């Protein structure tokens, strides 16, 4: 039987699901790691013990242990990121869609979910990897790992908790698909991993530590790099905040050993409720525990790796959208809110400056107010609105991952960039906010091929090219079928716009705003 | 007869001068102070002793001595600003032209030469006052005054070279105007100064200094205002560049009194060779010896005195030119010539803003660039010489005006803003340099009206009305005649642009980049 697998760790029963009136074979929740509970809470993961039997892989595992979004109770564009299966620390497994009939050595993508390193679950209904497995014939893979306290929290110099665990559970989710995906017919030869937001964080870390650079072929990076500011922590901020979290619940903070041992006593609710007390400032776009610069997992600084060439050489396809920062002002900065238009004052645009580069001081503060606001008009609710959402998505997003690009392909194998500007036609997110952190995410799983969605059939097919540039990168190195996408090359710096009209090719996308945030500011913070 | 005057100096004999096929009267040359000769040479003006006998006022008078231009020898645009008449340190003189018949009483206006302090006559043919003088109906005086270390050597303390005597020898010229005006037909209560570049700033300068402020009614700066970075320097950089002076001429520098007395015996032209030589930085459009924050002649700091409202209280009508700096960067910046399109080269473009702003650090230098650059197309050779040739006009003339009319519009009591941009057909300097520091004089003078001077019938007309618009404002505090040119209010900020085409009204003039150079740049310059 098709939906009978034997593996390394031992036999596996999947489930047929259909998919667009045909049907394919999924394994949902199989275990790649010991569950990290009691004692093994903030340790390294240890490999899952081989099982005799057959594990039932028919339905979704649990998700990790994270903050919920309650702000919009019922709203579907909050609610669509939040676990919609039981949180539990027991939750590090994978799940697997495989074209039917079973291929016998097809490209394999492999999927790492990105909220913030917070948050993020492999099931959710925007990740079901049902279509793009079914339309393009890959093996589709999505992995978890620990996020938020749990994955993160770093003692530098503790065995116990010594950081980065999330980090090594998707090392050990890549060691597994490495070891076992050909028995579910894919190419252990031909493994993409991608990812959004912090998955794409993730994705270039993998590229850059030495001990994960093996284990795949290609890479995909959506709205995320490993340089971006929020992505990691230097070992001293990582261990403050672990002695802060450990005195939000009234630990004993006289070793590491009693800090852990008291963290390890709390139920996975406490921690996460006090999770954001530990972020040094005031702050938009910063999260608490997120992977360490530890002398291991990276060797050395991410700015040296990058630039001595430390790193995998290979082929990387990776981009941005257009209006990155909306969903982190709407949630963070006064003046925003859902349901009006938004337009902010000029008090509350500095206000929101302050917010977006929390290590700056007056002066920088003044340069990023100065490079942002059109002195000819400075009382526009509409400009400040917008130029505030500029510098939350440039500081963010686009710019490290510009930083990233350039740097890489001085001594990468190929790149493509991209550059998402498509509002879709059913989004249920006000006007002001454009195009979203985190929207392109459903037109790479093709959810607009699904007609109850309600997309246009201009929106099916940018999703039909989008899942095919993907599939075709992934198995290639080249999202092109031999309109072309151009080459990004450290001469020319070209890009393509992805949206519903015909294809535009671009050169040095936001080079004016990022050199003022590559090169200018980190001067002159710096300086003074 | 109309051309034999007699004032509280004694009598003074005019000549009949001939003005667009019609006459005039012109006294010329007549003097306002006793040589500052000898032992005088450095020293404050004294009162010209009166003359029994009557004093032949019928041609120019010799020009104060100063750096004479060879740079395009026989050029007329280069030439035009050359003494020409024979320079001399006994050179303290006035000129009047005279509506015919004598005027009882009428608007008088007053001008003021600005060569950057250290050169400048009133006898120029692009100064001749009688086309003006005849066209409006207006008494026009130029005045003169010493200029280079011969009215700016400085060595605060001593009374042998106190400095700012330069403003002291412009200051009796407008006492002697408000004293004896009245028997050529002037109205004393009714006396405009202007001034263009240097010019310019010395009005500005008399508005400020409150032994000034009761000579004159009201005000015209043109391309030039007093806290112009190139218009004043400290007591303690005064006494620095005098002492570098005396160590050029191989002088004794143990004591103000050694010092000078050395420079006093050198001739003229010793002092001029070397005066370029202390100029403390590598640099354009700084001039070595110009007036003094001494605590005199301004009471305390110009910005101080601007914030407080510490100044004449009255009308002004200002402006400036299209392209300030290009005069400045064809003479002194590598790369700029006067027969090529001037195209710069990037590094081109970065020593030139090296020599465009030479008190700032390299974290200064790196703003200024950012501010200026096209990345998107850096190599560009016409973008790289006009964004230079906007840095060095922004930074030396048009920021430094409008941080002058914001302030002093709070505190005043009329402004009329203009931007001058009309390209003259008959322009004999390169394309590339565009509207250039100086060329609205002509037009303000009236030599478009003179038929040979191949000026276009709209250019006359240009003419004509900038005249009109002058002499109404000295006239009446509003160049309005009761299509409007509206007042410049602190609100508003309203201006016109000033040339061939029908007014068009404007708000904020280069508000972006003036935002960067009187806040964002001293505060970085200030932090650092
Ligand atoms: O796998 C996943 C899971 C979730 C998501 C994605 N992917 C990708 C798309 C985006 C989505 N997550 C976006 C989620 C939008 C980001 C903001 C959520 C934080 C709310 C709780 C903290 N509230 C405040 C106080 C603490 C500091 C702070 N800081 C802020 O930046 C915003 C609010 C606050
Ligand atoms: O009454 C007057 C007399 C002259 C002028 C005007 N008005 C108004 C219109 C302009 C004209 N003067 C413009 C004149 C154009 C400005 C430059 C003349 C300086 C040349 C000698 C010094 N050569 C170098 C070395 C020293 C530093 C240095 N710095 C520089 O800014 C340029 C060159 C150099
Ligand atoms: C597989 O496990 C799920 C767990 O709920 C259950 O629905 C299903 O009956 C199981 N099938 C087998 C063969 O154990
Ligand atoms: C990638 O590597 C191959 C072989 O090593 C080389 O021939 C090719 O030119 C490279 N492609 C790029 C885009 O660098
Ligand atoms: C006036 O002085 C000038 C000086 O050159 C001379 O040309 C003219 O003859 C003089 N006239 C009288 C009346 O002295
Ligand atoms: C100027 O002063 C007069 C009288 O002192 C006043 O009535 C008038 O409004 C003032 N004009 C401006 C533009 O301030």
């Amino acid at each position: 039987s098709e939906l009978l697998v034997n593996t390394k760790s031992g036999k596996v029963m999947g489930t047929r699901v259909p998919v667009l009136s045909s049907h394919i074979s999924a394994f949902l929740g199989i275990p790649f790691a010991e569950p990290p509970v009691g004692n093994m809470r903030f340790r390294r993961p240890e490999p899952k013990k081989p099982w005799s039997g057959v594990w039932n892989a028919s339905t979704y595992p649990n998700n990790c242990q994270q903050y919920v979004d309650e702000q919009f109770p019922g709203f579907s564009g909050s609610e669509m990121w939040n676990p919609n299966r039981e949180m539990s620390e027991d939750c590090l497994y994978l799940n697997i869609w495989v074209p039917s009939p079973r291929p016998k050595s097809t490209t394999v993508m492999v999927w790492i979910y990105g909220g913030g390193f917070y948050s993020g679950s492999s099931t959710l209904d925007v990740y079901n990897g049902k279509y793009l497995a079914y339309t393009e014939e890959v093996v589709l893979v999505s992995l978890s790992y620990r996020v938020g306290a749990f994955g993160f929290l770093a003692l530098h110099g503790s065995q116990e908790a010594p950081g980065n665990v999330g980090l090594l559970d998707q090392r050990m989710a890549l060691q597994w698909v490495h070891d076992n995906i050909q028995f579910f017919g894919g190419d252990p030869k031909t493994v993409t991993i991608f990812g959004e937001s912090a998955g794409g964080a993730s994705v270039g870390m993998h590229i850059l530590s030495p001990g994960s650079r093996d284990l795949f072929r290609r890479a995909i990076l959506q709205s995320g790099s490993p340089n971006c500011p929020w992505a990691s922590v230097s070992v001293a901020e990582g261990r403050r905040r672990a002695v802060e979290l450990g005195r939000n619940l009234n630990c004993n903070l006289n070793s590491d050993e009693e800090l852990i041992h008291c963290l390890r006593e709390k139920k996975p609710q406490e921690l996460i409720d006090v999770e954001w007390n530990v972020l040094p400032f005031d702050s938009i776009f910063r999260f608490s525990f997120v992977p360490v610069i530890d002398g291991e997992f990276f060797p050395t600084s991410l700015e040296s790796m990058l630039n001595s060439g430390n790193f995998k050489k290979t082929q990387i396809l990776l981009g941005v959208n257009k209006d990155e920062g909306s969903f982190f002002l709407l949630y963070g900065a006064p003046g925003f809110s859902k349901d009006s238009e938004s337009k902010i004052s000029r008090e509350d645009f500095m206000s929101g400056v302050k917010l977006s580069v929390p290590h700056a001081n007056d002066l920088g503060l003044d340069a990023v107010t100065l490079q942002y606001t059109d002195w000819m008009d400075d009382n526009n609710g509409i400009k400040n609105r917008d130029g505030l959402d500029d510098i939350v998505g440039d500081h963010n997003v686009i710019c490290p991952l510009m930083h990233f690009v350039n740097k890489y392909t001085k001594f990468g194998n190929g790149t493509y960039l991209y550059f998402f500007n498509h509002r879709a036609s059913n989004l249920v997110w006000p006007e002001w906010m454009g195009v979203i952190h985190g929207y392109e995410i459903e037109f790479v799983f093709g959810l607009p091929l699904v007609k109850e969605l309600n997309y246009t059939a201009e929106e099916e097919a940018l999703s039909r090219r989008i899942m095919h540039y993907w599939a075709t990168f992934a198995k290639t190195g080249n999202p092109n079928e031999p309109s072309k996408w151009p080459l990004f090359t450290t001469k020319e710096q070209k890009f393509i716009d992805l949206n519903t009209e015909p294809m535009k090719v671009h050169q040095r996308l936001r080079v004016q705003m990022c050199v003022f945030w590559n090169q200018f500011l980190p001067k002159l913070l710096n300086a003074t």
